[PDB]
């Protein structure tokens, strides 16, 4: 059994910028589901091997987690926020997708995606 490469979270041809929202990000969004007691599941890709998970890159084709969204975040990857918010929709609507309701995954995930619905509430405007 195999995981697939990461995502990546360098390369020189994409675009990137440092602005206000993307900064907002990283100190408050990121910062706050991190230290989230149910976010160990979704600090790194998941490891479908051990796991034995053997159908999960075939369900999840488009995989997202936090620790590549932390070094997205930290390697001035992304150009703006949205880039940053549809990561963190996809790391969730992944969970939701290949499991199933009242699993303890769903229900972490649930946990974490109310915190950033929160905060992303309060994203600052552009300055
Ligand atoms: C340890 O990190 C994870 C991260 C995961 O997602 C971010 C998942 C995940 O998406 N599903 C599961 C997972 C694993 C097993 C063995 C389960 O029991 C029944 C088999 O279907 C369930 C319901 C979910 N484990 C993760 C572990
Ligand atoms: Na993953």
């Amino acid at each position: 059994s195999m995981n697939p490469p990461p995502p990546e979270t360098s390369n020189p041809n994409k675009p990137k910028r440092q602005t206000n929202q993307l900064q907002y990000l990283l100190r408050v969004v990121l910062k706050t589901l991190w230290k989230h007691q149910f976010a160990w599941p979704f600090q790194q890709p998941v490891d479908a091997v051990k796991l034995n998970l053997p159908d999960y890159y075939k369900i999840i084709k488009t995989p997202m987690d936090m620790g590549t969204i932390k070094k997205r975040l930290e390697n001035n990857y992304y150009w703006n926020a949205q880039e940053c918010i549809q990561d963190f929709n996809t790391m969730f609507t992944n969970c939701y997708i290949y499991n199933k309701p009242g699993d303890d995954i769903v229900l972490m995930a649930e946990a974490l995606e109310k915190l950033f619905l929160q905060k992303i509430n309060e994203l600052p405007t552009e300055e």
